[PDB]
């Protein structure tokens, strides 16, 4: 299920790492949209216990079975929002940045759907589940 | 130089990023290891404001201009030490961890390397760079 | 849902695809799978309308929902047996069949877990989802 | 020249694809284009065996030599119809599923070149041909 | 049939683009293994001009048909000499030098075929060929 | 620091490659630009002898730590003159040539910062460092 503790051999960096958590849920960003950004993002790092861990958090938050079998097609299926499709290109291409240049008019399409402040907490939401990837895939953590 | 200030709009977000680096300054991991990691994931995931920045902190940690120029190409090169070298592969890896799955004895390789808590500690170092430039790309931000 | 109904413009293209499923149903080879090897292509080929038909295909076959949320990262798991495993191995690498060659030893890797008939219909089913999958995006078929 | 004799493991698989080829062979849509579609799909996912033999067909279909040896590199040349252009843009695009979502107007532009039973039968001509190819692969098979 | 009249432009650039050619030609390596790689890297790189050019001078070399047609799928074929395959294996992964790291004992693998010259003539065939596809496609050059 | 000498191993392979560099000298295109060109190919190609000696030649050539740590990242930085973009969109897009066709527009927006004895010089400078480029890979070369 690991192949490294890293919480028990560095807990500074278990500190700091619960740290982007409590910022989030201090956050205004609802949190459904946060588990589908993690979701996603788990599935496309491949990290089989995120993958598993938000898959159930999701199902906390009330997500639908028919939402969750379909977020890794979510382009081409009617069951997203305008809002959360903004916030799901964000989430692919954030997760993919080792590829390329982000499109130019990405952040002002973001705009359309989130104010600055929801847009920051967004990133934050992207950036910390792409971190927690890192140690999972890192450390050779299986779910289960 | 950037098309959202996102510290203003969510100080919890910059504080929670801020703590990874408070984590990462109290680390064992050697400040210009951290530096290069830092530095090759920015040009990886093409963050010109942290590539800019990290390549200034570099030459304050004492780097020369021969393995800050060669860093990009580290692999064919004799200027980087088998330490260095295997925490170069594991940055690179997990900078493009959307892209497949990590070799098996990728880990395995590391520990000849580094103790546990080092590894804990580089792989913080990883995933806060990803996550600062993920805000740096994604915000639009340029360098000088 | 559909943006050109093809069935119907062919007739003929409609029965010979039908023929693929008349001889899976016939096959050996065990239907729940079939349904995996069906729901992990249409996944990485993007397809929504197969997602969402052969995942709850996949419950009608008694599949739980950790393997289907499993699915998509099977490798990192244990939920899935020595013989699926090489099935799903076999079906990625025929998904992306376009992006380079086969690994030499698969195969050989292959028959250590089916007889050569159960490779012919899985091989069968690979195919079939493939092309049921080119319909469908091609087609332009969204879910419900 | 093969690894497994495929279509006597299962007589069924192989009836069920000589059907796909009835239902082509009945096809309004002409035979010269079905050929090109094969060899130009066989090329790409690196299927020797059907290259092969559809540079063979193709040359029975009355084909030249300088539109076989310009098929691999296609979109730059002069000797593509505008019909069989938009046939050829839907072929790399479907033998390509794997790698990303198909680009918005390309069915309509196909709709320019093709009524919609011939687009059925194009869309069943790139669906044969794949599987074809992944029997072809898979099994191991070389021509000649 | 061109955008830009290039050799008209810089006649310098020209004549030293024919230099490359002179020494080719003086070269020991024989000329039908140098039309193989000049035909596949320009394969690769999309050079419909050079593609068509290459194909037209091997069957001036005595080319048969069946080695031009297998050639863009050369790896799963019995066509190619064990020599043949040493250099049509460097010549792909040179083509694609920007994609990633040669293999390790790739060069030592060439030299079990080929002779210390005869690598350094093969690789200025490969290095020209690169050179005449990047004015081929850069000046929006097409055959017939 | 090489693991064959090749320029030994054939003196008419040298002597052709030094006529590119000979042309080069004798065109009207600025060095530092030229300097550029090669630095930023032989990043994207991985020659880490050609990344250090072009370094190294672009200070000869004047160049600051500014622009020569920004390189990898230009895009998305002030640094680079409109002219100076136009050259390595097309350095980048052409380096890459294995990957895909270059976008329609692309010659004629380099036309409008170039005249077009300009652009055959630009071609050759970045047709020479490609091959360049494949020596130095090729023949196992490292810097210092």
């Amino acid at each position: 299920t690991t192949r490294l503790e890293w919480a028990k051999a560095s807990p500074d960096a278990y500190a700091a790492m619960l740290g982007l958590e409590k910022a989030l849920a201090k956050a205004g960003l609802e949190r459904p949209l946060i588990e589908l950004v993690y979701l996603r993002t788990s599935q496309i790092n491949g990290c089989a216990y995120c993958v598993n861990m938000h898959a159930n958090d999701a199902r906390k938050a009330g997500e639908t079975e028919q939402r969750l079998q379909a977020l890794c097609v979510w382009q081409e299926t009617p069951y997203f929002t305008p809002r959360e499709r903004a916030a799901l290109a964000w989430t692919e291409q954030l997760a993919r940045l080792s590829q390329g240049a982000l499109p130019h008019g990405l952040l002002d399409e973001l705009r359309e759907h989130f104010d600055d402040k929801e847009i920051a907490e967004l990133t934050l939401a992207v950036s910390a589940i792409n971190a927690w990837n890192r140690f999972g895939v890192g450390m050779g953590m299986q779910p289960e």
